[PDB]
């Protein structure tokens, strides 16, 4: 009927409609932090995301998503393994029904409760829908989020998601800074990917910080409350929608730290 994170419908079926599934390149991975290879000529990562414009965030059936005004390079990603600027386009989240699993990468097999991916695009390309057809296309900046403490700056995501309960409604969202998300060290690992949910495309570098983020159990609480369904059908709570970890195949993960 249509992709999903189901008995029916979920990952292991994705292959049957998009065959790119079973690809060389596919995310997410598991990192072995004793295999990563230290690489001292990777440069250290630029985030300027200083006028970014927040516009709203919207519920798709599949997770939440807070989008962003990318007409001009308000809000970029430089540096690290890139080439180029990348613009920022809009973050979103994946997370478990418990808080032993939720996020799609692992460091050595360990899950983390939620994983925060924060989607650019590279703007040599023109526009997103070209970037989408390129090797370079996108840069995704994952950043693992551990039940403890709360997170000031995802307080405000967390107020306004009882207004986009249900599959298709959306609320404005205006005026929110993404600087809040960030640890305070921006090592990462980094390898070659793809999108972790159909078009399953093969056009990401991913950059996985090392540092998470603390976050409350009652925020995290707050994102099981929202359904994959649309108003007047069945309710079917909004969980663990992540993807299993794939084989790195022929692939090296690198690290910009010892
Ligand atoms: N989990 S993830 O980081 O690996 C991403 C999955 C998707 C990303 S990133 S996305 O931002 O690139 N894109 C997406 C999602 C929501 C809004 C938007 O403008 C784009 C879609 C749906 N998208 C339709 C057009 O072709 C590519 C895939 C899925
Ligand atoms: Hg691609
Ligand atoms: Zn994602």
């Amino acid at each position: 009927h249509h992709w999903g994170y189901g008995k029916h419908n979920g990952p292991e079926h994705w292959h049957k409609d998009f065959p790119i599934a079973k690809g060389e390149r596919q995310s997410p991975v598991d990192i072995d932090t004793h295999t990563a290879k230290y690489d001292p000529s990777l440069k250290p990562l630029s985030v300027s995301y200083d006028q970014a414009t927040s516009l709203r965030i919207l519920n798709n059936g599949h997770a939440f998503n807070v989008e962003f005004d990318d007409s001009q390079d308000k809000a970029v990603l430089k540096g690290g393994p890139l080439d180029g600027t990348y613009r920022l386009i809009q973050f979103h989240f994946h997370w478990g029904s418990l808080d032993g699993q939720g996020s799609e990468h692992t460091v050595d097999k360990k899950k983390y409760a939620a994983e925060l991916h924060l989607v650019h695009w590279n703007t040599k390309y023109g526009d997103f829908g070209k970037a989408v057809q390129q090797p370079d296309g996108l840069a995704v900046l994952g950043i693992f989020l551990k039940v403890g403490s709360a997170k000031p700056g995802l307080q405000k995501v967390v107020d306004v998601l009882d207004s986009i309960k249900t599959k298709g409604k959306s609320a404005d969202f205006t005026n929110f800074d993404p600087r809040g998300l960030l640890p305070e060290s921006l090592d990462y690992w980094t390898y070659p990917g793809s999108l972790t949910t159909p078009p399953l495309l093969e056009c990401v570098t991913w950059i996985v910080l090392k540092e998470p983020i603390s976050v409350s159990s009652e925020q995290v609480l707050k994102f099981r409350k929202l359904n994959f369904n649309g108003e007047g059908e069945p309710e079917e709570l909004m969980v663990d929608n992540w993807r299993p970890a794939q084989p790195l195949k022929n692939r090296q993960i690198k690290a910009s730290f010892k």
